[PDB]
């Protein structure tokens, strides 16, 4: 049997093509998913662009997705055909020091390898993943597909920031896929949350309904300093502001380098202020369960921008640069 | 009454001269100390050289000292005449947010101010300090005089590194005033400790006497990676090595910038490895008590190099640079 | 001046008499407050009844009050005449192990001595408290006066329960002075909050306005088990229920012994479930500032029942046992 | 193929017989182990006696053992024939909240089921265990065989006591299988360790070689209060001592109910002192790896007492009560 898929044999958004692919088949411990929705993320854009190398080639991208189990492989229990699932996107062995402490995204054995990057992903009608990565959910699958990358990454960032109730928390890029959940989880944890945006005027009512106590331009951020925590995955163009608005014991937490990876760090201010500069990536397997349950209970919300058919995958990827996008862009195969 | 003291009316090492000075008198809340031993540290050299503004001017430096109480001031209790004491050198208000959570070195009211920098210090026969800053001790005052700067700062770096039993801990600059205690505290917390030094041949048996499991040159440290924790206050010249040997979840802890303050921090590696880059300064007032108790009970050892009389203070501060020094330079007024 | 005051020269509520007393005067480090509101709590009742020895005799009770500074003592700066304040009620030295690590209610030197118990309290027009115990606030002093005992004790219980977002939290005695804030703080930390009441039908709409996700009868609590955290200051009559509904790694936190002090603890279920049974009392000096600012911000809400004048003080204390009460009972001198 | 085995078809020491039994064969995910040494614990005693129910019946006991992989079932990687292994004794699914957060001994799926209790155990020439439970080690298997019950359980008690360097930690029953390692771990975390024994004269030197700073009689212990931590798996006969010697913020941690499960708990002292009473059982799978490495590194030591052959399994079990015993009793099949 065969399937529709978006694939590229050489990198470049222009080489991403609708094709007819061989439908994959789950082996032991694997399930085959009929994909209902896949998110559109910087990660996916960058796999397509070649900035992140992929296997196998030619490659089907798509690391954030949800759908219905079509077939359980040999020996799979716990998930069965017809189950609506959402996929944890990190391959983990379950037996290394990192997996056994809960840090399955840091797996020493798989190298943190990511579904849709070191496997064929979900911009496709079907995808195979390990059964243990498929989390059964009763949530609307559009909303679920915003969880594996956006919500979970934001969760892990907020968890590693050690937010105490009443602490002031700035979220940089609060309008983005990660940010908009970063606002929510910082509020969940008791923070007073200041959402930072270069388009405050358009976005203020949205970010407040995400739970922001205040929306600030970058300039307003400077005056409102100091903050106890800055959650900022946007990279080096934000560094002078985000590093400079921290107070004593302030924690800068990043999981991305959107505008560049290299920053000039003043160790004298790092130690003079007792600041912590903290890396976060992906999220823990147990935390992904929590984030799913919280969506299902309505304690967090999914902000959707637009759903594209699989054939418009290119237009969908471009919509990531749209100055009007607030919310998640989805592909529906 | 007059006393001998090393003072400088204008910054610079050649401008540090022995003089006859007005003997200070303790106000309410203060104690007058007959200084027995003062430590010689980079902080003291930088005060005398002018990299740190000091007051009053002319200025008696000396931020790390121990001695005997000569007189208690109005309303002081708990500290009678002749009590041997060692002096916690941060001025703190005891009422601000930071003081009230225990981060007394971060006090918002005193500007973190340091005895012997914003007050006249211990390179003199007598000095005055707040009574709350004077810790009674039964320890040999030569050894007590290594605790306010070297031991306490190393204590506070180790504490903020979250050392678990069995984690691999590298100490860069391990031969120095801070590193020699950092080796000890890392072992005390149950780490497996790798002291790093450019003088391995000369210093190996001393760093083992301090509790190091292994003693490595910089190159050898690259081969022993990964490390869970790198205690390293040496600044930018060690950054590539120190940051490059960290494993997943690794903590870099710095309290200094000896060789340079600016480093190029790569956010991609920080988030991809979930590393934390952590600043540490001084130590908490309660932890200084603990450090003093640990010396009195023999759980940590002072490593001494030379004692100089107060007349030789120029020679004492130049010994900081000597490639034969391993251990603490003391001044005895 | 003379002032009015409730007072008892010998224990017993009938022997509590409105009198005219020597208006007290503030020494160094003290302030004299003009009490506007004072809360009524089991602690005030039990002090009046002789259960808790009081000093000095005859004694003015009243351990939770807010008002306006009448007169700064000598050397007191950082507060003015006419500044509205609310009183942190534990006396603390600021120099012991406990004070320096932030646990000022555990002070080794005052023994945790309480204002209105070891000093003349705020069931009176004026009272003298240490200046450092007096917190400036811009909130309604009626609501402020619910914080020194009710909110702060609840905060410290929730803080010591280690609530993660999504954990299930039961609050026994949610209708009371402590419970009504424990519901709120548990929600602030991201818990799913189940308030348990013996009078669900009457109080349910109130406890939901305090933030409870559900209100439960004791039988319904049994059916909703397991719970991650149980905040329960009610003592032994609630023990079998609260301890029995805990799940794996569950935490029982109490600050009270309302219905009895002794419980039969099954060590085999404690270890087999890895449960923690945790004590909590009072609150930290720094957290009191956080509770004040959270009231000022609107993030917590005070629930008031009735305000009595100093004349009807015995009726106000008798209102504690009133089975219709939900909220705080204030005395207004 | 047949093997030798100690087995009982009805509970009671007298019913434990040496038998010839069918040699077990490993299925998928399992390894067969030629047992070289197995520990003798109260747990194995109570299984043979009937206080702990077991399956299957008739039953081979033995929950703490090490040996050599003889065969691997289908699809087993990471463990091979010839590997010298020590067996983590909790069965764990690896997919539930407890497992994915690292608390494998609390698995919701297996109930925390223990090898040799719900499976055939190690009092035999061969046993089958899950491959993921077999930890290859370079230690002497005689010493490894003291880790699965004695060492790991102590580790997990110490872990859950949150021992700060310098804190006073009491170990009740320090002479026992668990206590002899608890002493060690408390010292490695930086505690000042007071070992408690009813036979101090007889055992003082041994406990001091395990790392105890002082050895105390029960009466000496009351006089040496307060302690910050009491590690005590001995149950109710020690409760008044252990609970009563705690200071402010003290932690009582238990993993056992040796002398009785029921204790009368004064909630009012619990909260007035902010004590935590903490259950601990087994240990985490990740910590078990940490414990084996510490043994391989000499940072902890095995205190052996006697090694019996399989046929003497009765006298080895009876050897648990020998008032001379200090050390592990072992069986060697
Ligand atoms: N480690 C991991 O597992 C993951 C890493 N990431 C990384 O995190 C980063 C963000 O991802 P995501 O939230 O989806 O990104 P989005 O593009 O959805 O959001 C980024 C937001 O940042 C702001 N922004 C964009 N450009 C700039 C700029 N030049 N200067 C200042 N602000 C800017 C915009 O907000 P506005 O216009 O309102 O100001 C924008 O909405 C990326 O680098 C991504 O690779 C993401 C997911 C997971
Ligand atoms: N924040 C605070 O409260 C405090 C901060 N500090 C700061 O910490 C830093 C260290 O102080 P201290 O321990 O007294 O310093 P020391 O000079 O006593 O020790 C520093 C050690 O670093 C090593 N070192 C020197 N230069 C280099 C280099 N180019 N590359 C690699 N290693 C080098 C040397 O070890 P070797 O030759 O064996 O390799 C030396 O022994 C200073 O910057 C000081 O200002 C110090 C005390 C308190
Ligand atoms: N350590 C400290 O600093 C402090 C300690 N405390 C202590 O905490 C405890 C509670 O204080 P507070 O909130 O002021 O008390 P309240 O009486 O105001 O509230 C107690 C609540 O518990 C429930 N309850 C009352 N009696 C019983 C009973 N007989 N059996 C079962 N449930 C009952 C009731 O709720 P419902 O009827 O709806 O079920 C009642 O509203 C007291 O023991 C007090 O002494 C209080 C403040 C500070
Ligand atoms: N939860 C879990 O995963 C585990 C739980 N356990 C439980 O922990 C408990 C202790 O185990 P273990 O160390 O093997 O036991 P041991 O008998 O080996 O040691 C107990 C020690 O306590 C002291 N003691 C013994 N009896 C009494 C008594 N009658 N009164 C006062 N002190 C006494 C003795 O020390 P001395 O004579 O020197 O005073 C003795 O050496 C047991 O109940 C066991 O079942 C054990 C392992 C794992
Ligand atoms: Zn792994
Ligand atoms: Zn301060
Ligand atoms: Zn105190
Ligand atoms: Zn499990």
């Amino acid at each position: 049997h065969e399937m529709r898929a978006a694939a590229f044999s050489t990198p470049g958004l222009e080489n991403l093509k609708l094709v007819e692919a061989e439908t994959p088949r789950p082996g032991p411990g694997e399930v085959l998913i009929r994909v209902k929705y896949a998110g559109v993320n910087p990660l996916d854009y960058n796999v397509v662009a070649g900035a992140v190398k992929a296997s196998p080639m030619p490659h089907i991208p798509g690391s954030e997705f949800a759908g219905v189990v079509e077939e359980a492989g040999p020996g799979v229990t716990g998930v069965s055909r017809g189950d609506p699932v959402v996929v944890y996107n990190r391959l983990y062995c379950g037996h290394c020091r990192q997996c056994l402490t809960g840090w399955t995204q840091m797996c020493e054995v798989t190298g943190g390898g990511i579904i849709g990057i070191v496997t064929q992903g979900g911009y496709a009608e079907y995808a195979v993943v390990p059964a243990k990565n498929a989390v059964a959910t009763r949530a609307d699958l559009k909303e679920a597909a915003t969880l594996p990358i956006g919500a979970l990454t934001a969760w892990n960032m907020a968890y590693r920031a050690s937010i105490s109730p009443g602490e002031k928390v700035a979220v940089v890029g609060a309008t983005g896929n990660v940010g908009i959940y970063a606002v929510q989880f910082a509020k969940l944890l008791g923070g007073e949350v200041y959402a930072i945006s270069r388009r405050k005027a358009k976005v203020e009512s949205i970010l407040k309904s995400a739970g922001a106590d205040a929306v600030l331009t970058p300039d307003e951020a400077k005056s409102a300093a100091p903050f106890d925590v800055v959650l900022d995955p946007t990279g080096s163009a934000s560094w002078d502001l985000s590093f400079g608005v921290l107070g004593r014991g302030g924690r800068y937490v990043t999981a991305g380098a959107l505008t560049g990876a290299e920053v000039r760090l003043d160790l004298r201010r790092l130690y003079g202020m007792q600041i912590l500069v903290i890396g976060a990536t992906g999220g823990r397997r147990a935390d992904f369960n929590t984030v799913v349950r919280l969506l299902e209970a309505g304690r967090i919300k999914a902000f959707l921008h637009n759903v594209y058919p699989l054939a418009d995958v290119r237009k969908a990827l471009e919509e990531l640069r749209s100055p009007e996008r607030v919310g998640k862009v989805l592909i529906a195969p």
